[PDB]
């Protein structure tokens, strides 16, 4: 069967680390590691993840500064509040829950969040620098996704990685991530042809396509080590972008959905945050 | 059968249009465009290729601020001379001709440049940008390849694009430039395993390495459009890092080397140097 990559078990060990380091900095500096979260509208799923970071903070000995805006909030506005947190120097990391409402020019709001504080790895600057392997904070999922990879011994280095998606937070900076690791990457989209056939010429199968079990088990290379980004609530257990049911047949590895990559994606945002406080306050 | 992919007809044509936007500027401001290019070192490539590209800023009416620095120039000093070039007003575009001398953090000196006289696409930010589809200077070689492209109506969406190669201001930019154009893109470099295998399904194949003639005309798809990014010197006719004697026997197009990427690499430089130009004056 399957190795079940971990990344509920990969998390909790993380934050163990991650609480002590910040026990130890609010002790000599007196003051704590925060985290803006900003929410922008009333979006379900939105509220339910800046939920999870705000616990995820508190969980390591950090807090949260919680902006919530309303639907309305237009670009020049959103823009105006993250420039009041890039100039708090109190606020170490600045997270803009994706998506925002659609009238607001996103790009141009990821932008505006300086480097210091882009612990979700949103920005354009952070994205280049980390793909031509300059120091940056990764974009939260795919750099959790390289360190469930690590963690678990996978090798990188030589294989095809298929990253199935080209989403700014995902796909791309996934692929960009897996070709510094030394894999050979194909990125793929909806104006991909033969996808079937290019998943399984996959060593490594990223699904980023946010769509409910869209890359079928019949897709995947006998062996093949399988990564799920997506999830999609049902009634008696959610699923994710890629069928896995019946996986632990065909994958040498897989990450289970829900426990897989979620997890890491909060851990991740969190452990950047950490090193952005000890960064600010050392 | 091929058709012939002609830069250097391309570039003639570009010009044209160029020296009447830069003599209109002239007339209109009564200021010269300027292109500031720096040598570093001894490379007589990176010499002769300065030349071209200050002779071709001249053909349009602009001119060129010659910087050349000796070979024992440390990462300190040519940053220094990049943000004296930054700070001259005189000055709308830099140019750092690659490779620099060892010892020099290039990467570094790339990212000194200011984004509005990045003309030739060499910061991250500039990359950053470009992959998430924010307007930017595109790096010259590639941007000059989507060029011909688009120029020759070749089709790129829903295609299989493999780029061979993954350097900074060539194979990497390439890639995220044809994704952006909707080819399904495949990243190979010197850790691909079955390289022979992945470019005998591309329908657009980009010779990108620096090795002559690496690329075998036996891997090429019948009907392929063929970029050769390379040049090598030889004996009365330089070759790129791609076996292209018959190649009109198997490509539906191809870019010739000499005279099929390389004039479009410097009209490119010069095309982004009017931008900034006219942005800067006008
Ligand atoms: O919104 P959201 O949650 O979908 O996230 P998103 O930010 O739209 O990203 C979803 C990604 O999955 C890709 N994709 C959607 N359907 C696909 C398909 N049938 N085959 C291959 N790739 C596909 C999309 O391609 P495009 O980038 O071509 O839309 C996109 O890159
Ligand atoms: O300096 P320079 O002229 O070498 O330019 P460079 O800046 O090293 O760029 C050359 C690119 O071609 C790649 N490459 C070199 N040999 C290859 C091979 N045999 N098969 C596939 N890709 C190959 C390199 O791979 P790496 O990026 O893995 O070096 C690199 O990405
Ligand atoms: N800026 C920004 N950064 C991010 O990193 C995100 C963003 N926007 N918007 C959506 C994605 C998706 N996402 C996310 C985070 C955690 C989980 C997660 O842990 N999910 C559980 C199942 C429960 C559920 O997804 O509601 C899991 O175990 O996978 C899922 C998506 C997240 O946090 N994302
Ligand atoms: N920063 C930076 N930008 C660039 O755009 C370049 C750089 N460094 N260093 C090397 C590459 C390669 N290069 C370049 C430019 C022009 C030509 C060219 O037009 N070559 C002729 C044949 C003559 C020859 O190559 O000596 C051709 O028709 O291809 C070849 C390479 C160039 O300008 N490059
Ligand atoms: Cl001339």
């Amino acid at each position: 069967m399957a190795l079940v990559l971990d990344g509920r078990a990969l998390a909790k060990q993380i934050e163990e680390n991650l609480l002590v380091r910040v026990e130890a900095l609010k002790a000599k500096t007196g003051r704590t590691p925060i985290l803006a979260t900003i929410l922008v509208g009333d979006d379900g799923a939105s509220a339910t993840y800046v939920r999870m970071k705000g616990n995820a903070c508190r969980r390591v000995g950090m807090d949260s500064l919680k902006i919530e805006l309303p639907q309305e909030t237009t670009t020049e506005q959103l823009l105006a509040e993250i420039e009041k947190l890039n100039a708090n120097p109190d606020v170490h990391g600045i997270l803009l829950q994706h998506p925002v409402p659609a009238q607001i020019d996103e790009r141009a709001c990821f932008d505006a969040i300086s480097l210091a504080k882009d612990v979700d790895g949103v920005t354009c600057l952070g994205f280049g620098r980390m793909a031509m392997g300059e120091a940056a904070y990764g974009s939260a999922t795919p750099a959790g996704i390289m360190t469930i990879l690590k963690e678990n011994n996978i090798e990188i280095a030589g294989k095809h990685a298929v990253v199935v998606g080209r989403s700014a937070i995902l796909g791309k900076p996934m692929a960009m991530m897996l070709l510094q690791a030394n894999a050979t990457v194909t990125i793929c989209h909806s104006r991909t042809q033969n996808l079937p056939e290019l998943v399984k010429q996959a060593d490594i199968i990223v699904g980023a396509v946010g769509k409910a079990e869209l890359i079928q088990k019949d897709w995947i290379k006998q062996g093949a080590v399988v990564v799920d980004a997506g999830f999609h609530p049902r009634d008696g257990g959610g699923v994710g972008d890629i069928q896995l049911q019946g996986i632990e047949e065909i994958a040498s590895a897989y990450t289970p959905v829900p426990g897989g990559v979620g997890p890491m994606t909060i851990t991740t945002l969190i452990r950047q945050t950490v090193e952005a406080a000890e960064k600010a306050l050392g």
